[PDB]
């Protein structure tokens, strides 16, 4: 099972491995290249009150997942809208993880204020695609081969949901 709680500075550790751990598969990350704590100290901190940072516990208290709510941009215009980004430990692909996730992230968006969540994601990436548009996403762009790794060009979708009524 899966228990979310608000992250802490202990889980900085945890969260940076879980990053790491998808570098990889090069599926979801813009690293090609496994990153530091140190490296991530301030995305970290720079979460806030409304824009948090959530991480998903197993039934042994290990962190196995993480929810980052992240600002678009920071101007008051753009204030009710965000990016929702999901990590799951690469032990743990292939287990329904992400559905669950995305659940979670969806039912605490609207008390956060966001009324426009939009998820960065991969054009190849076709099982997380598939995921966010049975959930109410649609995709709002394609910026083809923005994305270099290892001498190769990937596209980066942007799919958005409008949750406020």
């Amino acid at each position: 099972s899966l228990t979310l709680r608000l992250a802490e500075h202990r889980d900085l550790e945890a969260v940076v491995a879980i990053y790491n751990s998808t570098i990889a598969s090069r599926m979801v990350t813009a690293d090609t290249e496994p990153v530091t704590p140190e490296d991530r100290m301030e995305w970290f901190s720079g979460h806030t009150e409304s824009r948090p940072l959530y991480v998903a516990e197993d039934e042994n208290g290990n962190v196995a997942a993480w929810i980052s709510f992240e600002t678009f941009y920071g101007r008051p215009a753009y204030n009710k809208t965000a990016e929702v980004s999901i990590y799951i430990d690469e032990a743990c692909r292939g287990k329904g993880v992400g559905s669950y996730l995305l659940q979670e992230a969806l039912r605490i968006a609207p008390n956060l204020g966001i009324r426009s969540l939009m998820a960065f994601i991969f054009g190849h990436n076709k099982p997380s695609l598939k995921l966010f548009e049975k959930h109410g996403f649609a995709e709002w762009g394609l910026f083809p081969g923005i994305a270099e790794m290892d001498g190769k060009r990937y596209d980066l979708k942007i799919l958005g949901r409008e949750l406020s009524e």
